[PDB]
This record gives structure tokens, sequence and C-alpha cells, in this order.
């Protein structure tokens, strides 16, 4: 595989090892031929579980989630998704990696999308070779892949709101579920209904993740519910997975907002990564999957793809050229190359915006290309009335930089800043100029 103009999808069921058994592997051949090696990782709780699989082999870690001391002699470097994309974009020079090595390469996180489609336009010239590391690649049509030990699946009604009654095989379980919902919103709900009933509930979210994924090991639970999020290598010690399949999908309408449709069903690849939590252990035959719902192809329209051409499209590559999206996964977005593509000040703007700012993609985009500075948050109480931000049924509030109480009205209106609490927290502060 090592061998330059060449990608190579390694698409072993979940949990055959592709971690703890083939990446070592992998790694021992390239620091054999000094090949200049990156691994990325989706989250930084997958990142420390790599450090685990790697203990002994010279790898310099390049995020915080491990404390290792780094002899300053490695060849192989460990990183974020989100932490390749960014210094991409960033003017810090990157090495050009001869061997470049995704592990769960199905992420559809904007960062990760732009990060495939990089790596493979390298590999497309000749410059590198590729490994992308998924039981699920993109276009993948089968939900129900094989598994180390039996799994009972079945289709079956799955509350999506609090219950009094016509749903006891939920309740009367006495083993440990993982429960996948649409939305936190929608997480909460079903938490308060199973913690009113006696039920020891954790939840899990992007925002939240590395501190609460450590609950799961550190005290005894029946529930964990979580978004989409845990389809990307978190393991758990449960006997059944409830899966609502049912997931929210960002949408640009008429290219003016960005809302959040659904729910919606999911795709083949998340239902089998949501599936593939539990089935795991050879010697436990029989676990539980209870799926409310079928799959249909949602990333047909998804802004998540969108997003990655406008990250693509401000990528230094060689000269004009511009990376295109990894080819499975570069028809589900209508956008001509090189559209978004910023000039030096206004790409240094969309950048902050992101970095610094919190702010989606898509929102920092129409920022940046209006030429407003980073700094200037006049946009966030100047749009339409029917772009003011509601909190507890009426309009938020907040107190701008200049000490005046004005109503949160931004002139692009973009969802996913006040999908929950936490993210109108973060935007409030944000268009105070707190950040
Ligand atoms: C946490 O998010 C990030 O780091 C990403 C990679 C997401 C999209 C671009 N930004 S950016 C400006 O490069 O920081």
């Amino acid at each position: 595989m090592l061998k330059k103009k060449q990608l190579t999808v390694l698409d072993l069921h979940p949990g055959a090892g592709k971690t703890r058994r083939v990446l070592p592997e992998i790694v021992r051949e390239a620091i054999k031929k000094r090949l200049r090696t990156v691994i990325l990782a989706p989250t930084r709780v997958v990142a420390a579980e790599m450090e685990e699989a790697l203990r002994g082999l010279p790898v310099r870690y390049m995020t915080t989630a491990v404390n290792v001391t780094h002899s300053g002699t490695e060849i192989v470097d460990l990183m974020c998704h989100a932490t390749f994309t960014s210094r991409l974009l960033q003017p810090i020079r990157v090495p050009n990696y001869n061997l470049n090595i995704m592990d769960e390469a199905h992420f559809t996180d904007p960062s990760s999308i732009a990060a495939r489609g990089y790596i493979s336009t390298r590999v497309e010239m000749g410059e590198a070779a590729a490994i992308f590391m998924t039981a699920t690649p993109p276009g993948t049509r089968d939900a129900f892949p094989d598994s180390n030990s039996p799994i009972m699946d079945t289709e079956v009604e799955v509350p999506e709101r609090a219950w009094s009654s016509g749903f006891d095989w939920v309740t009367d379980h006495s083993g440990k579920t993982v429960w996948f919902v649409p939305s936190v919103r929608n997480g909460n709900e079903i938490a308060a209904c199973l913690t009113k009933a006696g039920k020891r509930v954790i939840q899990l979210s992007r925002k939240t993740f590395e501190t609460e994924f450590q609950k799961t090991k550190n005290q005894e639970w029946d529930f964990v519910i979580t978004t989409d999020i845990s389809e990307m290598g978190a393991n758990f010690k449960a006997d059944r997975v409830i899966d609502s399949r049912r997931c929210l999908k960002p949408v640009i309408l008429d290219g003016e907002r960005v809302i959040l449709a659904g729910p919606m069903p999911v795709t083949h690849a998340s239902a089998a990564q949501r599936r593939g939590r539990i089935g795991r252990n050879p010697n436990k035959p029989g676990d539980e999957y209870m799926y409310g719902g079928g799959c249909a192809e949602t990333d047909e329209g998804h802004a998540h793809w969108l997003e990655a051409r406008m990250l693509l499209d401000n990528i230094y590559l060689q000269d004009g050229l511009i990376a295109s999206l990894y080819r499975p996964e570069a028809d589900k977005v209508a956008a001509i190359e090189g559209e978004f593509k910023l000039r030096t000040e206004q790409r240094k703007t969309f950048v902050e915006l992101m970095k610094r700012g919190d702010l989606p993609v898509w929102l920092a985009y129409q920022v940046a290309s209006a030429g407003i500075t980073y700094t200037d948050r006049r946009w966030c109480f100047d749009g339409t009335t029917n772009n003011t931000i509601m909190e507890d049924s009426v309009p938020a509030e907040v107190w701008t930089k200049y000490g005046e109480k004005r109503v949160l009205k931004p002139r692009w209106m973009d969802a996913r800043v006040c999908s929950d609490h936490a993210a109108l927290k973060s935007f409030k502060e944000f268009a105070a100029g707190k950040r």
C-alpha cells in the first residue's frame, strides 16, 4: 500500500481491529521505509486510544489530550482531522507527508471532507500514498455489516419524546443501552423521562464529548443518550443500541440562510456505525439493535459538503490549482471549484471567524466576503425582523461592546448558532465582542 500514487480503502467490519492491530503494523513499515507520516484521529478521545495502541513506537502527538515527552526525532505525526485542516488554512508550513493515514475516514464534518479532498488530490497528482480507515466508506448501502458476534436486529417504534406507556421494552431492560437521538434538545427530553423512571443517564454531544465520555468509564450507568458524534470510534461496554434512525440536516436556502431541516433518515453508513457500537465481544453474542426508521441518502444537498469546498478553495496546493473533493463524495454538492476563493485579507478574516469566533464555515464565509473585519460585530444586530433569534419564546438580548442593549438580529441567519442553550450563549458572547 505504501507506494506513491495509491489510495487504499481499508474497509474491515466494525471491531475487526483496524486501530489496535492494523495501524501499528502500517506505522512500523512506514518508519522502516523512512516515510514522513501523518495519522489523523477524528476526536481527542480516539487520539488517546491511539497512544495506547502505538506505545513504544516513535510518534509525535500534536494534541494536548496526550502527555508525552517527544524526543524530537520522530517522522510520524498524530493530530486530529480538524487540526490538520486548520494548519493547512493558517500560514504555518505543513510537511508534504509521504503517507497520510486517516482513521474513521467516514466522518462528515466539513474539516474531515476537506482533509480527504486535499489528501486524495495529492495522491492523484502522484505525490503521496494514503490509507482511509473505515468500515463504511462513501457510498455504502449496507446498514447491516458483519460483526465479532451475532446481533439481534429489530425494527420497532422508538420514542422521540417523553412517554407514559407503550414502550415497556425500553425500561424493562437490565443491561446498558446506547441511544442515538437527532439532537441535544431531543436527548434532554428523553433523558429527563428516563431519570424520572429511576435510570442513570449520561448525555454526549460534540461540545461536551471529552468531558462526559470519561463518565462512561468512571461511573455506573444504565443509558447513554448521544448525537451522531458517537459514530466516530466511541467504544462502549454495552449490550443494546436503541437507534431513532433520525438526524438533523443543515440546509442553505436560497443562498441567504442556513436552517436545521428534519429530523430525517440517516445514511446507510451512519446506521451501520450506530449499530457497530454493539456485537463487538465474540464471547457475548445476542446484543440488541432496535431501529425505529429507514435510511436514505440525506448527504445530498447537506451544507457540510458546500462548506468543505469553501475550505478547499482557500488552501494552497500548487499555484492557482485547488484540491477537488474525494471522488466517491464529490457529487453531494453542486459547486464550481474556486468560486469561494478569497483574497489574502478576506481569507485571514474567514480563518479567524472559524478559529477564534467559533462560527460555522458558511456563516464565517458570508461575513469575510462582505468586507467585514473580525472584530466588527455590527452585522449581529442589523438583519431583518424575521432574523430575530429567540430565547425562551422572547427575542434574545445582549449588551453590545458600546454598552447599548440590543436584540440579536444577524444579517445572515445560521440555525447552528442557536440550535441549543450552549450554542446561543456562545453566539451572544461573540455578538457582545467577548472573543
Ligand atoms: C475547530 O475547527 C477548526 O479548527 C476548523 C478546521 C473547522 C473549519 C475551519 N476551522 S479552522 C479556521 O481551520 O480553525
